């Protein structure tokens, strides 16, 4: 399922992501621009071979299992596959897991690099939340 930019914000407040470890709306919002496109059937091979999965493309490495990542962790214990769902209750219950570590948002490269340091507030501009 492709996400509307407000229909994904709405969900993700709902999930207890707004401020989430202190990271404001817009910034989940504009990760999940970045990394999937708000298309939650997003997937995507990394070089070392793990798979990024969903809405804001978890990695196989550490934090689900895809059955093809050798060595890795699946430290959200579940299928990769429970990442795609248009529900996005796994995905979001594993960000939180991800992002209460020590690296915060800096996790998601898309985030770094497209989204920390912008006005992110523009992400939830206009939605009625």
């Amino acid at each position: 399922k492709v996400f509307g930019r407000c229909e994904l914000a709405a969900a993700m407040k709902r999930h207890g992501l707004d401020n989430y470890r202190g990271y404001s709306l817009g910034n989940w919002v504009c990760a999940a621009k970045f990394e999937s496109n708000f298309n939650t059937q997003a997937t995507n091979r990394n070089t070392d071979g793990s798979t990024d999965y969903g809405i804001l493309q978890i990695n196989s490495r550490w934090w689900c299992n895809d059955g093809r990542t050798p060595g890795s962790r699946n430290l959200c214990n579940i299928p990769c596959s429970a990442l795609l769902s248009s529900d996005i209750t796994a995905s979001v219950n594993c960000a939180k897991k991800i992002v209460s570590d020590g690296n915060g948002m800096n996790a998601w490269v898309a985030w770094r690099n497209r989204c920390k340091g912008t006005d992110v507030q523009a992400w939830i501009r206009g939605c009625r939340l």
